[PDB]
């Protein structure tokens, strides 16, 4: 089978572009859009719609491939690839890309993936999103090729002899913590709700007391709210390094405060992402470390998530390889190749790390299927509900592909 | 090319189902949900998610057809099918009408999707929201058996040798009819906001005082973000009835005022969804009719959307040959067989009567693919952005899919 044509569209995402820099100087927040001058190159205003490109491979036998291009909401910002609006990025795929992908047999996707992932225009590696919508594609290619689901390939090429099934779904509230929570307990998320902790004394509290009051407040909320009496949903809560903060990282106290959340949570189990961020990705490692051994040497029934500092795919192995915690973020849009991603939670789990295939609010319906599948496939230990802030639509796309997956996969089980 | 299998799968959906007899009789509000008994069978909540079925047809190539059975918010309320809980109808569709599926081969949609449109089970209709996955499913089979678009099957089928072209998208605010427009501004939506005027003294204002504000309002914010000139959205408001309400369905009174809200609302022009609510069918047609008799008659250009007391094809057909307002709304969920839509389209265009290609926020993200295809084929007027309440999300869903399905028409012009 062979690529006999690929077509690129601009498209939207379930979010925004934003100036983070320009955010940080002092730029207006009047209704849901910003106001004043922007910072970062390629910004025309602080908030601009979100952008994607979506990939279009027709196959010789008429199916169409479909992966698309997408980015975070902080496109262009520190440490990340150039503001990703289709205009400039068309252009790109449509002269160097498609003639490569043009005439081309559809193999094995692994192969494939990683020579799209690794190429270069005028020596120069591709964006990040690129990579991504391209890597999607060629997955959906092959699928359509062999006529079975994008997890089933995954699985024969990365997790072999493996069954497939389904993955708990983490659903993210923004800054609003409650009224979304109720929106995740009646959608029966099985990891809720992130919560948007990201400064000490307004959200931490600083000693912790404000957490500690949310978290007796969402226990009490599940219990209220459930339709059925044993939906026991997993907590996840992102400090964004606070408790770090609170406690100028201080393993035992940081210990005794997570203990006493996770007795405040009780009967729901707590995990807790990036609960410090130090100065550098060593001493990042070594703080998840020590934290998690000394919650483990406990017996505290509380895990660690790895988010700050742990980025790429070299990262996620060092965290891996040290325990620096229980479980690692794998960042979907910023890996480029989506085979990276299989990668990065095969090495996960042949080393006993959870790992958390998220993903971003800034991209697209399509992406989310795709990632979906491949956390599926590799047995993720759970992902996220995306994109948007809506959190409705985000679980509905994650969770019905979830299931017509499984559906499929059944017929050939 | 014949259907092999026959696959059924309980799913989410952008929203929520309501019970709305127990809101109507005072439900009290709790964070998000509705505290109270419920008074509607089904529901064992005030508010629960809302729920769809992924029907999936898989055919002899080991394609698979995909579409997705949903009913409206308000399912199960006066006048409509039982809450459509997956539970209660997947046990239909596997036994009922799988069975008629599977072996047949796949011609054309239009006598397909009429046959399962009208089919009986013990004598009984089948619910709107199963016909209305079914058929979904049986338009992605006729468009993979052919190796072509959805849009390129309904066109074909009943639009024969036209154009298939973009379709002015549609968005709804809800309540939040500030913030929500700014999304879609900034996402360029063609058609906005709804804005959800359902309240005399509070939206509408005693003598319509403050939706005149809003539509000031709505002109100048438009004119203050718009990332670029030429950015003309019509703006398109529905006041459930309070202008007849504010004005005792005087039509000399009606007409004065919304020409003054097309005055205000210029350059921007002005469509003004269910201006009236009245008794019946026959008096809602009447008024309509009169009310644009009127406007039309001192060439005031704003246009009337028709909605209460216009369901059905039968009712669309009704309107549409009174000239009882200046749009329909094609009530895409409601209708049962998304072959109702095509055939409710193109009567309001033989007639010169415009047509609004609806739907609902809690459908999900496939019905909303395919409806949209469907208004695209047909050239409806507008098309919603659908489902979910994010606004984000649904102008994605409904916006991607309209590009990717131009570019993949043109090559075959
Ligand atoms: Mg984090
Ligand atoms: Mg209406």
């Amino acid at each position: 089978m062979k690529i006999v044509d690929v077509l690129c569209t601009p498209g939207l995402t379930g979010f925004y572009f934003d100036d983070q820099r320009a955010i940080k100087k002092g730029a207006g927040h009047d209704g849901f859009t910003y106001t004043g001058s922007t910072v970062t190159e390629g910004f025309t205003q602080v908030r601009q719609k979100g952008e994607s490109i979506s990939v279009l491979l027709v196959l010789e036998d008429g199916q169409v491939a479909h992966g698309d291009c997408a980015a975070v909401q902080y496109s262009g910002a520190g440490g990340r690839d150039p503001l990703f609006l289709a205009k400039d990025f068309i252009p790109v795929i449509e002269k160097e890309i498609a003639p490569k992908l043009i005439g081309r047999e559809i193999t094995n996707f692994k192969p494939m993936a990683e020579e799209f992932d690794k190429m270069t225009v005028n020596g120069n590696r591709l964006h990040t999103a690129i990579r991504y919508g391209i890597t999607q594609a060629i997955l959906d290619a092959v699928a359509k090729t062999r006529k079975v689901t994008m997890a089933e390939v995954i699985r024969d090429e990365y997790n072999p002899g493996a069954e497939i099934n389904a993955v708990p779904v983490f659903a993210q509230s923004g800054d609003d913590r409650y009224d979304n929570v109720d929106k995740m307990i009646i959608k029966e998320a099985d990891v809720l709700p992130h919560a948007l902790i990201n400064n000490v004394e307004e959200k931490l509290g600083l000693k912790g007391e404000k957490l500690l009051e949310y978290v007796k407040w969402l226990r009490d909320r599940i219990i209220k709210l459930r339709v059925r009496e044993d939906y026991a949903p997993i907590f996840h809560i992102d400090v964004y390094g606070t408790i770090g903060a609170a406690f100028d990282v201080d393993i035992k106290a940081m210990a005794d405060y997570i203990q006493t959340l996770a007795e405040a949570a009780k009967p729901f189990h707590l995990r807790i992402e990036g609960p410090m961020d130090v100065e550098d990705r060593q001493k990042q490692m070594e703080a998840m470390r020590d934290l998690r051994a000394e919650l483990d040497g406990r017996g505290v029934d509380a895990e660690l998530v790895a988010d700050e500092w742990c980025n790429t795919v070299e990262d996620v192995k060092f965290f891996t390889d040290n325990k620096a915690g229980h479980m690692v973020q794998i960042k979907t849009p910023d890996l480029g190749g989506v085979n990276n991603i299989a990668d990065a939670i095969m090495y996960c789990k042949a080393n006993g790390m959870g790992a958390y295939c998220g993903g971003t609010c800034n991209e697209t319906n399509r992406s989310a299927e795709v990632t979906t599948n491949i956390g599926m496939a590799c047995g993720a230990r759970q992902v996220l509900a995306k994109p948007g802030m809506g959190v409705d639509e985000g679980m509905m796309i994650v969770k019905n592909e979830m299931n017509r997956v499984l559906a499929l996969v059944g017929r050939r089980k």
